[PDB]
């Protein structure tokens, strides 16, 4: 499989890649992005996010730094984590998680991270070039009900969608300070116009959720997300853009992570020709537990035939994750094809999984 970020051979010298992202374009454009971890594998180090273009079908591609991070310090400074989604003008959105000092987001200050921020940038040209970076939290005017009690909060991981009106969603995290704890929950924030401003929902049922994407579905929003330590992703339904929260059987606990810590992974929505809206989902078995987050996998559930149990697809990365940062992965639908990007062994890899589509699609 193609190396599309390569530890070994890239033109910063980075050490390591991690956290990588993909949007398939209307027209046949792949975009994919990947942290740039300079140093190393740690989370806590100087990071930028790279953009990967290609117009070839993913033979060959066009990298470029999408985003810098605030070169405030130079062991801690850094953007990562990405999350995407592209508007229904073709506008590509980017939001990122800045920092610049050591220690975990959610878990190191009691208050508001001092040098925490959400950081976002945009695209008119299908992804040749960017906006500067926008500050969504510096001040209240380019986010509305965010709560009083925020310690920080990113994106999901992954991709947002668009509703049927053209509201863009964004899958989104949260930390909170609660009776002397850090509580983390995943929530979803929502844009009217174009990613201009945005609005916090409210954050999920249970407490160490995290990343994740959500779906729509007639309306509804469908979310997967990382569940730290309950062995199995859950999920949660909301009718209301993410006010309200239930939990949502059909997929609730029915993709197991494994011993430990929960991984990122994606979930996006196909409409087969059959008329049949089908879910799939990304991410790695973990069957020898813990950070080593073997075998990223592919499984797909319908929709319109709920009886039927999820079903593995195939596994595009049938090896052990590096424990050092690994596991992570997504997928993109467009016009009948689907391609994933993930993590394997310090390196970013593609794969088109179209053929597995057609399979599905019969
Ligand atoms: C559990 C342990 O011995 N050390 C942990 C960290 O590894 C863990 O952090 C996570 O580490 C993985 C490593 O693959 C990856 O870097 C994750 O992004 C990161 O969150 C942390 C969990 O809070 O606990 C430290 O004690
Ligand atoms: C630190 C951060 O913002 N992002 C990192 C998250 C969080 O550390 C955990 O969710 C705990 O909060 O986990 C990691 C991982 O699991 O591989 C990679 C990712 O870059």
């Amino acid at each position: 499989p193609l190396i599309l970020f390569n530890k070994d051979n890239n033109i910063w010298n980075s050490k390591y890649f991690r956290i990588p992202n993909i949007q398939l374009l209307n027209d046949g454009t792949i975009l994919t992005f990947s942290d740039i971890r300079y140093n190393g594998p740690d989370n806590h180090a100087y990071i930028d996010i790279a953009s990967a273009r290609s117009t070839d079908f993913g033979k060959t591609w066009s990298y470029d730094i999408a985003m810098k991070n605030n070169r405030i310090d130079s062991t801690y400074s850094r953007v990562m984590d990405s999350t995407t989604v592209i508007t229904n003008t073709g506008r590509i959105i980017l939001i990122a998680g800045s920092w610049n000092t050591n220690g975990n987001w959610a878990m190191t200050t009691s208050t508001r991270r001092s040098d925490w921020s959400v950081q976002m940038i945009y695209s008119d040209d299908n992804g040749l070039t960017w906006s500067n970076k926008i500050d969504l939290t510096k001040d209240s005017s380019k986010v509305k009900n965010q709560p009083s009690n925020t310690i920080g909060w990113l994106g999901g991981v992954g991709s947002g969608i668009v509703m049927d009106d053209g509201t863009i969603v964004m899958p989104a995290q949260i930390s909170l300070r609660e009776n002397n704890e850090n509580n983390y929950y995943s929530l979803i924030i929502y844009s009217k116009d174009n990613g201009e401003t945005w609005t916090m929902g409210n954050k999920v049922p249970n407490s160490n959720t995290s990343e994740n994407m959500v779906i729509e579905l007639d309306g509804a929003l469908i979310m997967s997300t990382r569940y730290d330590y309950s062995g199995y992703r859950a999920a949660y339904i909301s009718h209301d853009l993410g006010s309200t929260w239930e939990i949502y059987e059909p997929l609730n606990g029915k993709v197991l992570t494994g011993k430990g810590s929960g991984c990122q992974g994606s979930f996006i929505k196909a409409t087969t020709s059959n008329g049949h809206r089908i879910g799939l989902i990304s991410a790695p078995k973990n069957t020898k537990g813990e950070y080593i987050r073997d075998n990223i996998a592919v499984y797909m559930i319908d929709f319109d035939d709920l009886s039927k149990r999820v079903q593995e697809i195939c596994i595009p990365y049938p090896k052990d994750g590096n424990k050092l940062g690994g596991g992570y992965s997504c997928l993109s639908f467009k016009n009948s094809h689907l391609s994933i990007v993930y993590e394997a062994n310090g390196n970013i890899e593609y794969q088109d999984l179209t053929p597995y589509y057609s399979l599905i699609n019969k």
